[PDB]
């Protein structure tokens, strides 16, 4: 619902991209309630980037399901827009509160519904092998992380978890 989790920045953008052919684009996954390609003020020459803002998230997880887009014959590149203020672009998270008892299954269970999780690891003292209570998941795709970090809460193992993305 909130109009920030419905946007998309999409980068990349064919200098020849208008709003009428992103928004002919990106209106097969949803109905696009804006559409905008960003333009120099004066020249009016392309930015090379624009936004598209769905009715709905599942429209928006839709355009990003739908990924690689080649738009006007250029692989564009779609992130949504910045819930947390620019943009992290990371591929791994951070999920702290999980404990001494959550496992590996636990996480790639809850996490999996998110991405393809390429590795989780879960985090053991070093000296002693005791899990520390967090742990790091890697997904291959950076809008696993986004969909992740914009969630309210993440419980798993019946932890609330604080998840956060991973530098």
């Amino acid at each position: 619902e909130p109009e920030q989790l419905r946007k998309l920045f999409i980068g990349g953008l064919s200098f020849e991209t208008t709003d009428e052919s992103l928004r002919s684009h990106f209106e097969q996954w949803g109905t696009l309630t804006d559409c905008v390609v960003m333009r120099d003020p004066n020249t009016k020459r392309s930015r090379g980037f624009g936004f598209v803002t769905y009715a709905t998230v599942e429209e928006v997880d839709a355009a990003m399901n739908a990924r690689p887009h080649k738009v006007d014959g250029r692989v564009v590149e779609p992130k949504r827009a910045v819930s947390r203020e620019a943009h992290l672009t990371v591929k791994k998270i951070f999920v702290g509160g999980i404990k001494e008892d959550t496992e590996e299954h636990h996480l790639r269970d809850y996490f999996e519904q998110y991405g393809k999780i390429e590795v989780i690891e879960i985090m053991t003292d070093r000296g002693s092998g005791k899990k520390r209570g967090f742990a790091f998941v890697t997904f291959d795709d950076h809008d696993s992380v986004d969909k992740i970090v914009i969630q309210k809460y993440h419980t798993v193992n019946g932890h609330n978890c604080e998840v956060r993305k991973a530098l």
